[PDB]
């Protein structure tokens, strides 16, 4: 249901367009590794909701929206909320490696 | 240099088989999730190898090269070893979040 897609593709799902904007640095004025493994911080979670607007081109794409849509995955064991620090995520392993099987 | 291939592929390198076969909980007589984000152990340190030797249709894989090829990962910014665990080492998301890059 959480599938991998072809990198740079518009058929991306949240998760994996986070890791992708993570694993390149130049990203981190909007989107940036925090050093706990996993964990993330989004420095302008403006800008990371215009670009994910832009890569599926919805409109009006917004970070009440993507909030919306990062809750979807507190379920899924692929990510959580990070409690105590702005705007922070944590991936989570063990349902990224299924994500990864067919 | 450390890639993503297709899931059961032969051409899979070692960090993907593991995650391969952590990510089916059936596995977890050879190998399991520790449960801290991204540690895992081997139970069974020589079936791993055996299955590692067996996918890759190695002759004589052992345990012996399977922790020489582990050993390249530290390196690498993919893998470490967990020190006062037995067979236990731990994932770096950073460096696997790369791996899925082109």
């Amino acid at each position: 249901s959480s599938r991998l897609a072809n990198p740079g593709s518009g058929q991306i799902q949240l998760w994996q367009f986070l890791l992708e904007l993570l694993s390149d640095s130049s990203n981190s004025s909007c989107i940036t590794w925090e050093g706990t493994n996993g964990e993330f911080k989004m420095t302008d979670p403006d800008e990371v909701a215009r670009r994910w607007g832009e890569r599926k081109s919805k409109p009006n794409m917004n970070y009440d929206k993507l909030s919306r849509a990062l809750r979807y995955y507190y379920d899924k064991n692929i990510m959580t909320k990070v409690h105590g620090k702005r705007y922070a995520y944590k991936f989570d392993f063990h349902g990224i490696a299924q994500a990864l099987q067919p």
